[PDB]
């Protein structure tokens, strides 16, 4: 099945296509083949955007 990811720390986005999120927020990863910023879909907000991959861990 799928691997969800959980935020380890809060984060405030600083660029246009990045998500802001809270520790504990969960994500499905849409794309991880373009570097360390991953396109992710938040299970809290329903939004899609980039997250720093070191801010999450697999659930």
């Amino acid at each position: 099945g799928v691997t969800l990811f959980v935020a380890l720390y809060d984060y405030e986005a600083r660029t246009e296509d990045d998500l802001s999120f809270h520790k504990g927020e969960k994500f499905q990863i849409v794309n991880n083949t373009e570097g360390d910023w991953w396109l992710a879909h938040s299970l809290t907000t329903g939004e899609t955007g980039y997250i720093p991959s070191n801010y999450v861990a697999p659930v």
